[PDB]
């Protein structure tokens, strides 16, 4: 009997039976959900028209894997593309529980993770050097590499830059709230959750969700988010709520509240770099000063100013957030052709 | 590079690594992982001794496989074991949450439609019987196969029975609620969610956990919720709101919070169970009177009472509940021996 179980995992579908297989990974308890196979070639010469190719197209598949009961309110994905860039390596088309998104740091931590740890890459030390065309644009992923292990893996974010600092909005059944605006290769309100009657901590989860998007929705509904050269990325991702640090060493906290109300159990990497452009352009930190930020589980990223640069008219940086990523499976997932819910369902 | 990143299909983890392989369905909605492999031999000679082994020695694994990151807080589990009565088939306990579980009804109709749809079991029409050996006693499991493919999956549960009519208690912060206290294989407090000012309803997702743990909370600090012959079966499993029905022809709907605020996608077969208890009792249904229950995502389960029991000094019935399941995944989860989440951590 117990070998007819087991032997169930050598089970296999009829013929029709939609097989889409993923490598899970977490990075500081958020998950990023990669696809191996089962998707189509995605057409586009640039990211951003491949992106447009997987809205249009595929996100009956986008939910199949993102949403219940295959995924669930918080899961993250992404596909995997040919390289449109002379140098890159590979391009990248994120996904969560709203659609096909933008650069995302958790998820760029885990790729560089996998590519070493699972032979994609030689693995050079000190340095892996990876380069990644994202939705954003071009990112330079550093993987330390110890006796054929990977330590910790770095990236370097697109410029980073203030678009709005100390601004207040009114935002309805809440009140007034102050908040600074900042690009990471996604926007974020910053906003302080202690100021607000908030902490960025489990017992909060709920109340961070709704406050969170209410500001959200409020900054959206009042405020030009514009990216100066692309359109397509010109809108706010997330509110981040700001929290003291539980532990001595750390500067802060991080609860990002992006998407349909999704939150990252990580620090959040775009994050991050928006808070290092933020903090630069404050003076309160300097170049080659490094940070560790928390997330509402307490898991943490390191982060650092690299340089400064120009991004169309903004003083920016180029930020560094580290992080480590691990392997949690390899999933074979199903579409029964008669599931009446084989592209998923949404509740948070 | 597209075959590097398939063939990472094929990657395999140092030996260290804990490697558990799961089959996943879902049962109108409601997720049911079955671990296929990776667990040791539960001893026990009932299931209750089984459950006991695997709360005190097993715990770790339990979250390794419900929580975040390879789960998440709505995560349903089945271990699977020898039969441990004359006649059953298998023997299994449950788990979510918050621990392994005593019996579930949708668990059960995914269990019996894999075990037809996978051969574990020879295909007979127009019913196949297996037996179950559950932590509640012995179910029924009755498989409707037509050319060989399951259309239905029926179980009979243990004697169902009405425990408290017409209560009302003191929930501090909401104020008097009714309810009636049933037993379907597990304990329920059934309220009117209209009556609270709440619909059975994805907007209503948080105030149904919320305004449910605190009704959960309320009921097991005052009242004793006693099964006449084990004590480990002796506790209230959750809150069953019921709604109005959306369709035609549904009777009404559940919304079940359960563990530590869990929410059943379905209408919770033990749930129905119960339910049919308390409409039998109250004169409101009739022996083969059969009867539509939805979930908060507008899924199904149909109920019927099959006959009059006694169980202790109650009377009772056995009911029958109805379903289907679908196969969304086959799974392998991979512990990383150096992964600090590899027992996961909890967020709702
Ligand atoms: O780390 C990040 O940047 C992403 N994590 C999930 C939401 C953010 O895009
Ligand atoms: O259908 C059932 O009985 C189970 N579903 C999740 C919670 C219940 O125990």
């Amino acid at each position: 009997m117990f070998k007819k179980l087991e032997n169930l995992e050598k089970w296999e579908p009829p013929k029709d039976w939609m097989v889409i297989k993923t490598l899970d990974t977490h990075t500081a308890g958020e998950p990023l959900r990669i696809i191996l196979s089962g998707f189509p070639e995605i057409p586009g010469k640039t990211i951003l028209e491949k992106r447009r190719y997987l809205m249009e197209n595929l996100d009956h598949l986008r939910k199949a894997l993102m949403w219940e009961p295959r995924g669930h309110a918080d899961m993250y994905g992404a596909i995997i593309t040919e390289p449109v860039s002379e140098e890159a390596d590979f391009g990248v088309i994120f996904m969560h529980n709203e659609g096909y998104s933008t650069m995302c740091g958790h998820a760029t931590i885990a790729l560089g993770k996998v590519a070493v740890e699972c032979g994609l890459v030689e693995a050079k030390e000190p340095i892996t050097e990876i380069k990644m065309d994202s939705p954003a644009g071009l990112i330079k992923i550093y993987v330390k590499v110890r006796d054929g292990k990977v330590e910790k893996v770095y990236f370097h974010n697109v410029p980073s830059f203030v678009l709005f600092k100390d601004e207040t909005i009114n935002v309805p059944g809440i009140g007034e709230v102050k908040y600074d605006l900042a690009y990471g290769g996604a926007f974020y309100a910053f906003v302080n959750a202690e100021e607000i009657g908030l902490k960025c901590t489990p017992e909060y989860y709920r109340q961070l969700i709704d406050v969170g998007m209410k500001i959200k929705r409020a900054i959206m509904s009042e405020k030009e988010i514009r990216h100066p050269f692309e359109e397509d990325l010109s809108f706010l991702y997330g509110t981040i709520f700001i929290g003291e640090p539980e532990d001595e060493n750390s500067h802060s906290r991080h609860v990002c509240i992006f998407a349909d109300g999704e939150v990252d159990r990580s620090p959040t990497g775009t994050g991050v770099s928006a808070r290092l452009a933020i903090l630069y352009e404050k003076g309160e930190i300097d170049i080659g000063e490094e940070i560790t930020i928390e997330s509402i589980i307490g898991t943490k990223f390191t982060g650092k100013v690299v340089e400064e640069t120009r991004y169309g008219l903004y003083r920016a940086i180029i930020p560094e957030v580290g992080g480590n990523a691990y392997i949690v499976a390899k999933n074979t997932f199903l579409i029964d052709p008669q599931d009446p819910l084989k592209y998923g369902f949404f509740l948070r």
